């Protein structure tokens, strides 16, 4: 499948994840620095029989910014898509959406986009 | 009273859920919509310990379309929050993004918002 | 269908002229000092199949009052008929630092309808 | 600043003027999708802040010409960042006309950057 192991994003930070047989995303979210306070569950689902026509392979996951040491009352999702190769990158959209009172609810949720590479 | 149970969206798709005290969110989804049929597997994240001044608990979660049945080639992620009430609530928004080659990458991404409630519209 | 005034599920009011070369033109107001011009653009021949008639509009948030640096773009189809909608989804990006633009875009959705 | 002939990452071109009443015009040709050139009109922030923040803008182009028309219209929402090169970072939606059972899938998103280079 190629995506289990350690990724980086173009702003600092990275995530370590293992793709089960089963279709399964599991693994740790975290900063450059990897301190523990940084350091986020990851929990999410990939295809495990993606096409063999040069597509890439559909995937998301989430953590929502909680740990043992801080809570932003919050959590993000990643989907998009894992392509493979010697250059191999996940290429993803996230929303980031904050629990609020209804009337601050219409701007909960901040969107933007991550690149993912091996390096 | 809670994140755990059965929802269903706008639509009539139905989200079956547990809310794990570890924060975790484990469960089956059902769409009403599009290449699918039957259950698939979520898994997801929330807040298990959320704000006490009246804000509504984050959350998210993700289905990738491939089952027994059929395979999509494809997922959908859910953002937003719970709020608790008397008809409670979850209101998200959510991406869909298929495999796709790279010359095609640019339209392989579609957006919408559900809201979930404990009881079927 | 279009030109008119329209309301938002939250208080807003949206008052449009669809002129015959596609412009979208007019007001919104989220009194005086809580009006913004908007300008965008809609499709002027639709299909007539019941598929809605897509268009977009952008307002930046500085009249001559107040200035909040940032701009909303909404994209979505009115869609005609005895309880006429227009659904959108917005994007609202604010000038930001670059070391802040990764949180400078918010996400929703927006439906206006005749009647408030 | 914003006024003048920009490219994104895929080759589409974007001739824009700012008017001193914040509006945008121009002409958009697409190197995508069902799309020659195409109106557009927008705004953006014609007094921004003078702490190294971008300018805030967005436009719109609807899908038809005297060409062609794909019963859609895209929206650009994003900042205008000046310095050596220049560019203009967004984020976009495009919505096709629907009926109301397809609404579900009536809206595509995705990011596009442009520079005054072609890519």
């Amino acid at each position: 499948a190629g995506i289990t192991g350690t990724w980086y994003n173009q702003l600092g930070s990275t995530f370590i994840v293992t793709a089960g047989a089963d279709g399964a995303l599991t693994g740790t979210y975290e900063s450059a620095v990897g301190n523990a306070e940084s350091r986020y569950v990851l929990t999410g689902r990939y295809d495990s029989a993606p096409a063999t026509d040069g597509s890439g392979t559909a995937l998301g996951w989430t953590v929502a910014w909680k740990n043992n040491y801080r809570n932003a009352h919050s959590a993000t999702t990643w989907s998009g898509q894992y392509v493979g190769g010697a250059e191999a990158r996940i290429n993803t959209q996230w929303l980031l959406t904050s629990g609020t009172t209804e009337a601050n609810a219409w701007k909960s949720t901040l969107v933007g986009h991550d690149t993912f590479t091996k390096v």
